[PDB]
This record gives structure tokens, sequence and C-alpha cells, in this order.
């Protein structure tokens, strides 16, 4: 009780006053004395420390989107094309024109299409959020969180406002079937931000596709098949939006170019109503969406599992395309290679990883089934496929399954300050700090040692739902002598799941994304 | 949305329903994949790493009581005694018989008791909290958070609880004014155990007292004076309550061998009467007490300050005592020592730190004085006395200001589990964790290095609300080139406080806890 | 007498507040107009806060 | 402190202060992109003097208040202050930048400091 | 009829409304782009030419 | 507010200070840079418009 | 007015929020900061003056 310190109200009301007027991206001039002997430390100078790092910003979850490992008949794509494809023929007649994946394809180019569109809406939705006590906000988050070139949208709000609408209608004319509940997801994902907390001036999350896919016809032995090519995004030039547009042409130039396409439309409308397809509304130029407070989201995130689980090491990735199996089966298995960040090419004297039984923190001290599916599939599991390795060679691995977006890097932002500084424009650097989710302990921020797997720097921190951090410790850090792992994370109620389980509900989750029971129950005689 | 990701009201709740089998104490049995080459790894058994220690169970907070750093015929607690002291002898016919110090020892005195008989109580009534869910509690939670041999109180409960209420008929027949504000703080802090969420699996922190003082009318010849013995603590012998009876009577029997401390007990009831007195209650049959979730009380601990500010070195403290210099001033004031872990007596290369200008953190997005004043006094100043030292020296300090607690140290524990038991009681480990509160970029966990700073064994994330650690980084870890620190713990609302801004508080904060004077307009009894 | 030196808030960063600000000007002007960036937002601002200090004096 | 000044030349100077607005074609294709999206009265107007028009002093505490607490640059009138760098400028189409900076030195070397 | 070019009630207040930035004293800055060969030309710098003249005052 | 200094000379305590100046009543002190924070907020309140930006006129 | 110098008015009772915790009697450290040449100057010390007077009591 506070009435303890203070005689009357009234007293209180004035020995407290604090100001909490650091405004979001301003340092934090904290301070810490010291006390040495010079002559015998290396180089440091004063004997006292003047923060000068901002509150972080927030997190841009990278993401490769997703349909969920495909492998047989049964997973996910494969059974809604069948459903899909038979719902209809269902309402037409006569000659065979195109196969049922060849249907499904074209149909999922459309949707990837809507996921560029559906980023570029964010992009402009929040072009005018801004709340005094956040200067990273209006800009910055744009540049860095989002990967937008803000000045040049802001420049430009009027004619991209239109380029963006004239989308919308000309997508529109692309069938695409409003009962997929995937997109619903999608559309959410990459439609808002998400804070940490329900107040302005704390951290915030935000998704990122690292990519897009267009749809690239039966060439002479590929059948028809739907590639993927990289945003080139981490690290580069924040991205200016003629360029995301510049890209969805491209999209739908590809969706257009298949000489079935056009009557495959029309067979759909024939099949669901006007009512039955999805569109998009069109945006005025004042229209401003506000960042959001999931709960869900959140869960879902320090939950997850990243990737690339450990910056340290140099991960790339290949086969993301979809393809269809000789016998009609849609194809989708992301595989990738670790290797270390010196010999690109060879692995050597460094340590590859990635985690099978993890952990499920809920939030929740009871929690149900109903939860768990919701707070699951942000996370994916990765096996290896050699047995052992040598320094010679590269780590390779497959994905064996995962959820709708699959996290594949993690970077949270703080810009450091520096008031005097030759050019200006330097006086301020936003720099960003990568997020390894697993980890040993005796590890550095620094590449260079500690088997290739680096720290990170407590910041982090900072993001109050942070993804599980596990770390490994060597049978000497430990008080049993046995080697094992430390969990770092705000931990409530949590609980362990299996490799295999996990294999199970995203094997599943998925399937429920592109399905409707409803579908084929009310078709009479 | 869940309904999203379920294809039937069943197929959801049949894979979903994920157990939670995992009892907060049991291991974390997470695991992680690695392939490496044997050849370039110096010695790492199998590629997979099974978990093993349990989620943290919580931390003790060892504080040293304190009133309030004074030094002044003006700072305060004098102030306070002189306002006392005149209520006493308003309305008495009686001679100056002791001054106004003198009298305000004797109440000391006996509040120190109670926060003794306090801490005791709450050992008693905590021994009948179980939960299925956290088999840390009943036991391991005595013996690491608050001190107390677990396995001889439960030998001799009984014995100990009728002792208790034996106790507490004597101290409610001690002289001790029920309207000092500052004891509801001392009785709340040393009587229950908080929770760092609304959930039992959570972890929980707890306050202890690093010793007792002791009323001595021979130890220095300026008069009465209270001395403080350490509680023999720090990571010592969990020590049984046998023990913490015999001290309680040696202070009791000790205010009471001061004739004129009896005297001055008298001249109290003249002035208070009956029920103008503190009574500390008995404990009945039932009485069971349950562990809290105040978050003002965790807001403070995120934002307190430790004294001892990283683990990596040693600390000492001494002149703890409060003493009267002619008749009319209190004097309290510790100083202490910081050498390495090495040379008990010199500093040698390792490097001294405390905090000045600190930060502030809010839960709430909109903080009010009130809510002010109670999260900060628990965070203090120290100053370093001479400015510049040699390796040959010592590195003294003094204590500017600090709350009504004073963070001395802080540990948090876990359970390690270990599969081959070479015993019994030997396969399930209690281990702690030193928590610093000032590090530096690239620490480790071993005492060895990093001129002497540890760094923290990243599991204390599991801490939601855990103390705002400040690393220092080398202006060469910089991005700005320009030295600084980083700031760690779920920032939401920041802001910061000056060094004298703080002082200035508690200066405050503590005189309004024994503040009187509101009892002087208006007469009772 | 109070010889005072008209400010607008010592600014030397992308962020200290008056760039803020223009930023925000222009992003409103420039909000619902079809031309094309004939000037950045500073070279806006600047002109605005001419015309501030003329009034000043007037 | 030097010559008290007439409005003949307080005229003068805001005619240069405003042709020098008008001079940049740039700023005149802005001003038409601002009454596009404030309109007629979006903008500020300062009102003409009537044939009666008179003002009187005025009590105003909050402006007593901000002067006690105010702060002097020149803070002891014993020494020779200078302050240059006063403009405002732009590097790379996206900041401003203002900062003035000044010198100190004594009465009588107006170069060096000396024992002051 | 402009209701004929005109996609959607919006789209066209999108990219139609332009501005009459161009207050009469301005200069009026049209373009003309222009190819020939440097050789056989007496002098002319570049081979675009910025206007630069206001909209006439009067007589 | 006149700051008057005083070597440790003059003083009473052997420690130099400095000497308050000024009709005081209910006083207070700000830190430099509790104080340079305000500012950087105070101005930034003058030019601030975005409150212009979730509602469009004219 | 001070409603000049913020937007809303919730966000202006964050911003100013000063303590006048500096009681009475206690001392009023204001400091002013100083730069000379120490050969020049007698035998003040430092280059910066903490205060410790405090507010006049009365007469």
């Amino acid at each position: 009780d506070w009435s303890w310190y203070a005689p009357s109200e009234l007293v209180a009301k004035q020995i407290a006053n604090v100001p909490f007027n650091v405004l979001a991206g301003t340092p934090i001039k904290a301070s810490v004395h010291l006390r040495y002997d010079p002559s015998l430390v290396s180089g440091l100078k004063d004997q006292l420390f003047v923060g000068n790092n901002a509150s972080i910003m927030g997190a841009r979850l990278l993401y490769l989107p997703s349909f969920g490992i495909s492998t047989t008949v049964l997973d996910g794509l494969s059974m809604a094309a069948n459903q899909l494809y038979a719902y209809v023929r269902k309402s037409n007649s006569g000659a065979k024109v195109y196969e049922a994946p060849d249907l499904m394809m074209t149909v999922l180019a459309i949707q990837e299409a809507y996921r560029v569109l559906f980023e570029i809406r964010r992009a402009i939705t929040f072009a005018n959020y801004w709340n005094f006590w956040n200067k990273y906000l209006p800009k910055q988050v744009f540049e860095q969180l989002l990967a937008i070139d803000f000045d040049d949208l802001m420049s430009n709000k009027a004619n991209y406002c239109a380029q963006f609408n004239l989308m919308a209608q000309k997508i529109n004319t692309f069938a695409l079937p409003k009962y997929f509940k995937s997109i619903l997801r999608m559309a959410y994902v990459s439609s808002n931000i998400f804070m940490d907390s329900d107040a302005v001036t704390g951290q915030m999350y935000a998704f990122v596709s690292s990519g897009y896919y267009r749809y690239s016809a039966t060439t002479s032995e590929s059948g028809t098949s739907l590639v993927y090519r990289d945003w080139p995004v981490g690290a580069a030039m924040p991205r200016k939006l003629n360029r995301l547009f510049t890209v969805l042409r491209e999209l739908l130039d590809a969706i257009y170019g298949d000489a079935d396409a056009q009557t495959m439309f029309g067979d759909i409308y024939k099949a669901f109503g006007s009512d039955g397809l999805y569109s998009i509304a069109e945006i005025s130029v004042d229209e401003t969406s506000t960042p959001v407070f999931d709960v869900d989201i959140l869960a879902q995130i320090e939950n997850c599992t990243i990737l690339e689980a450990n910056a340290g090491l140099a991960w790339t990735l290949d086969s993301c395309n979809v393809t269809q199996s000789k016998g009609q089966v849609l194809l989708w298995q992301p595989t990738g290679t670790i290797t270390s960040s010196d010999n690109t090419e060879h692995i050597a004297g460094d340590i590859a990883v990635a985690l099978g039984d993890r952990v499920l923190n809920s939030h929740i001290m009871e929690p149900q089934y109903s939860d768990v599916l919701e707070w699951t599939r942000l996370m994916a599991t990765i096996e290896f496929d050699k047995a052992s390795v040598t320094s010679s060679e590269k780590v390779t691995f497959k994905v064996t399954s995962c959820g709708a977006e699959l996290i594949r890097n993690v970077l949270y932002f703080k810009n450091v300050w520096n008031d005097a500084a030759e050019d200006a424009s330097q006086r301020v650097i936003t720099y960003f700090s990568h997020f390894s989710q697993i980890t040993v302990t005796n590890a550095t921020d620094d590449p260079t040692s500690a088997y290739g797997l680096m720290s990170n720097t407590l910041d982090f921190t900072q993001l109050d739902w942070h993804p599980i951090i596990y770390v490994t410790e060597t049978s000497v850090h430990n008080v049993a002598n046995l080697n094992s792992i430390l969990i770092g994370g705000d931990l409530k109620r949590p609980t362990v799941i299996t490799t295999d389980v996990v294999k199970r509900i995203n094997s599943a989750a998925n399937y429920a994304l592109y399905y409707s029971a409803n579908l084929l129950s009310n078709i009479s005689t």
C-alpha cells in the first residue's frame, strides 16, 4: 500500500512526481560508475558509463509462406485440390479441360498473390499511425520492421493508394473461393502489427514474407508448378513500394498466361456465386489501422521455432517450389544447408543445431486443447539427413513439418545514439541484433569463437513474450556431471511436446486450413 | 482463432489435448539434435542433448533492514524521533529522564524484534501450503528461499507453533506504538511469499533479512544503541528455527535489561493506552497462508537496486549499527568494501561497479504519482569514496540513500535431475545461480575471467519481473564507437531517475514511514 | 528587455522532433495529392518556418 | 544597446523577407500544394488594426513565472559573448539542422579569455 | 462524361486530383524534350527545355 | 533566479557551493538532463500535427 | 496557455511531472559549470559548483 509512505494524500502527490518524458526512440541515459586501476585495464578510458541505447523498437519475423510440409496425398493441399475440383465439375458438364492439380495450383498462385497485395495494404494503412510517445513509429519501423521505404511511400501516398485499389479490382476478376480458412490467416498475419503489451511505448512484432510465388506453366518436363523466388530482403536496401507492385504485376502475368486459366475462373464462378469469392475492400488516403495487442499471437511466438536456430552459422534454403507428382499429388518440402560463417562451403569446426522435443508455455493456469492448437503452429521441426558428418562436408536437412508461416530468422532493433558526430545522418544508427533460439553457455555475440554459435545481446529481454531460448550446457558446466540444456523465457505453465507430436499436429492443422466440411454437403438431385 | 485449424469438433480434442504433465520441479526434458565432426571438438559424447533442468523455483532477496540513510540533526529519522518523544513527554509531569533518541532507540529495538518473530510466523504458516503441481513448495522453497531447515521444522512443528504463540503474547506486552507506518511494511514483507504470475507453476520471490538488531547501553560511550550481527546466511548452512527463537529471546531479554528502557515502556502506555500499541496475532489450529500475487511488489523488484551489483566480486559491510552523539541525533550509514574473488585483500585487475542514474519501468501505460512512490524505494544509491584506486588498495564505499529494505544480494534456484543415482538423496540436486545486476558484454557465469564480473546463467528470464540488468559495452562492441550500456528486462513504459532525484525521494519516503506529528493537532486517551 | 533568439528547439537528428514534425506536416499535404515528388519533407517545412519568422517581425 | 532603431528599417526588412520567400519557384509551387490541402480558412491570418485600437500592458502570472525560472545565455555581462551557426539547414533530403554555438572571451582581449 | 473513365468513385479522386499549384506569376515549368546532332547546331546546351515564363499578367 | 557562487573560503562549511537569489516560495531542482528531456518534448509538441491525420478536412 | 505545448491533456500530465520533494531545510543542490585556466586562478579547485544552502528559513 502506497498510503504507507506519506502522511496525507495531497503530500504524496508531490514527492513522487517523476516524468516519463523519455520518448520511445530517444536514448536511455542511464549511468554506471566504475573504479579500477588504469594501468591494469587494456583501454577503457573514463570511469563513468552513460547509456545511449533506446528501448528496443520491436522484432522482425522473417517468414517463409507455408502450406505445410506435403509428401503424401493425405496432406493438406492434395486433399483440398480434390474436393475443390469436385465442387466445380459438380456444376459443370461435358469435355474435361484441365486436371485437378493444375487447377488447385492456380488457386494458390492467386492466394500468394493476395499475400503480397496484403502486405501492401499493411504498408499504407499504417503510413499514418503516429503516437507522440514513440518516435520510432511513423518512419523507422517501416524501414526496419516492414522493410519499406517510408519517405517514398509518404511522398507518393496518393498514387500508391490508387495503384492499390486498381489491383483490388483487377485481382477480384481472378476467382478465389472465400471459404479457404487459410486466407483469413495470412490476411490477419500480414495486415497488422502486434504489441508485446497494451502500451504503445512497448516494443512490437511484425511478420514479413521473405518471398513470393509465381505460377510456372507446364514447361516440357516438370508438369505445371508453383515457383518461389526470394524477396531480396535480409539486411539490404529497405525496398520502395513501386518494387512490391512491379512484382505483383509479374505475379498475375503468370497466373494469367496459362491457356486454360480464364476458362477456369469461369468454371469457378459457375460453381460458387459472386458471393462465394474473396475480394478485398478498397481504401482511402485516410484509412489508418492501429497496432494490436493479441495475446494469442504473442503466445504463438513465445512458443514458435526459429529455423536459423543460431545466426552464428550460415543458412541456406532450396527446393521451395511446389510441384506435382507423376501421380497428381501436390508436393512441397523445403531443404536447406548449414555451413560455417567462414568457409561458406564447408562446416569445419562449427556445430549444427535444430531442436527436437521442445517446450510449450501457457500463460493460463488451466490450459485446454483449444488453446494448445492455436498456440502451436508457428513452431516447426527440422530433421538432419545424414547420420553423422565431416569437416569437409555440408550439413543437409529437410523440414519434417511446420505451420502456416515458417519462421526463418528474427531480428530485433534499437537505435544507438551519438550526438556530435561528423555525418549528421549517422548521429543515430538503427542497429539490429540477431536472435538465436539455440545457443551455448559461455557464448559471445561475436561469431569468432564458441564453436560457431553466438549468444544473444541481453537486449532481447525487453521483448515480453520473446520465443523460448534453449541453451546447451556441457557436462562440465552442469551440476549433474551430465550434459543437458537450460531454458530461457517467461515460463508460467510449461510442458513438453515430442518432435513426433508436433509433426502430427501440423500435418493436421494445415489440412484444416484448406478444407471445408460444409462444401460438399448441400447438393441436390 | 483456433476454429480455423480445426476440421472437426472432435479431431481437435483428439490431437491437441497434449498433456501438461510436467510438475514445476520435475525436469524439462527438451532436446536439441546437433551434428559436428568428433575430430575437431574437445570431447562431446552423443549428438542429442536431453534437457534436465526444472523450471526455476524462485529467488531469495537477501535484504538489510533499513531506517533510511541518516547522518544529520535533520535527516528524517531523527526528526521522527523528536516527534514521537514530544508526544510521550507531552502531558507527562515527571522529569527529563532520557533524551529523544534514547527513546526512539528503544522503540526500533522492539520493531526489529518483530521482524524476526514475523519471519518465524511466516515459516510456521507456510508449512501447510501444498500444491499438487509444485513439488518445490512444501520443502525445497524453505531451504533455499527462506533459509529454514524444513526437515527440522517438520519434526518439531507443534512445539514451535505453541512457542510462537507464547512469544507473541510476550511481544504484545512491549511498548511499540501501533501507529508507525513503517511496521505495516516490514510485516507484509516478511509475512508472505510473492508469485510472479497468477499461476502456481510460476516462480516466486521471497524477502529474507540478512541479520538482526540487538539493543545495548554498553556497546558505545555516546549511549544506548543498536548493533547489527550478520545472520550467518550467505549460502552457508540453511538454519533451523531452534536457532531463530534463541536469538529473539536474546533480543527481548536485551531490551528488558535496560532499567531506563523499561521506565520508557511505562511512559508510553501512559500516553498511548491499552490499544495504542501494536499487536501481532497468534496462530490458529487451521491457519495456513498462501503465496500472494501482489503486482506492486513485483514492480518494486524489477526496479530495485542490488548492492552486491555483481556476484563475481567479494563484498563487505560494516558500521551497520545505529548510534547517537550529543543527545539529539541518530546515526546509521552502512559502509562496505569491494575486492576480487582471489585476493580477499586487494582489488587487483578487477572492476568495481555501482549504478547511478538508473531506469524506472512501469507495466502500466499511464503511471500515476501513486504508483511511482510505491514502485520506488527498493532501489538505492551507492557512492564510491576515493575518486581513483591502485591494485594494492581496497575500493571503499558508503550508501547515499535507499528504501526501507535495501537489497543486498540475489540468488535464484532450480532442480537439476540425475537418472544414474549413485545414491538416492543425490539424484535431485538443488543448485543456485548468482544474479548480477551490472555486467559486461561477453561475460561468463564462471567467476574465472571477465575482469571479475560474471554474466548471468541465462535461465533467469524465467522470472517475469526480474530486476533491470544493466550491461556495459566497450566502445569497441558499440556501433557508435562511444561506450555506453545496454538494458535488460521486460520494459514497457520506461523512464530515468537521477542519482540525486532518487536520494531525494527516499529521504522523503522513509521520513514518511516514521512520521507521527499527525497525532499532535488532536489528543487520545 | 528580454533579448531572445527565436528558437525551434535544439535539433540535430533524424529524430529530434522538429524533423519529425516536418515529415508529419509534409505527409498531410502530399496525402491526397496526385502530382509527383517535387520537393522533400524539409524543403517544405523550411518554407513554412520562413513564413512564421516573417510574422514574428510583423 | 547600439542605436534604438526606427520602423522605417523594420518594414524594409520584412519586405526583404517576403520578397525572399516568393523568390523560390519551388516555394510557390508549395504554397499551392498547401491551399489544396488546407483551404481558405485552414490558413493563419493576422488581423488589421482599427482606427481606435490600442492595447494594454497585461498582468500574466504564468509569463512572469517563466521569467523568474528562465536561463540567461549571457550568464554574466562582465564577459564578451558570441553566437554563430544559427542558421537552419538540411542534409540528405530528410533531416533539419539548427544548433547555435558561441564563444566566451574577456572584456579586454576580445580574442583570449585570459584570467577570467 | 467523366463517369466513363472512372472505374471507382475512389480511384478517380485518387489519381485525378492533380494540383493547380501554379499561382499566376510563378513560372510554368513545362518541358520540351528534343533530339539533334550537336555538330550541326550553333550551340545548344541540353536536350531538355524547362519552362520559365509565368502566365501573362495583362496589358 | 540569481545564482551566486561562494569560494570555500567565504563558506561556513569550508566546502565551496552556491547561494540562491530571488523570491523563493515553493522551490525544487531539475537536472541538466531532466531539463533537456522536457524541451525535447515541449518543442515537439508545438509543431505537432499528426492529430489531423486520423480525420480529414475540406 | 499550457495547452500549446502538448497534443492531448493526458499526454501533458506525463511530460512535465516534476517532483518538489526538496524539503525546506535540505540543500538546494543546484550546479554551475566553470571553465578557467588553473594557473591563473588563486586556489579554486574543481570546475563544478554544487549548491549546499537551503532556502532561507526566515528572519
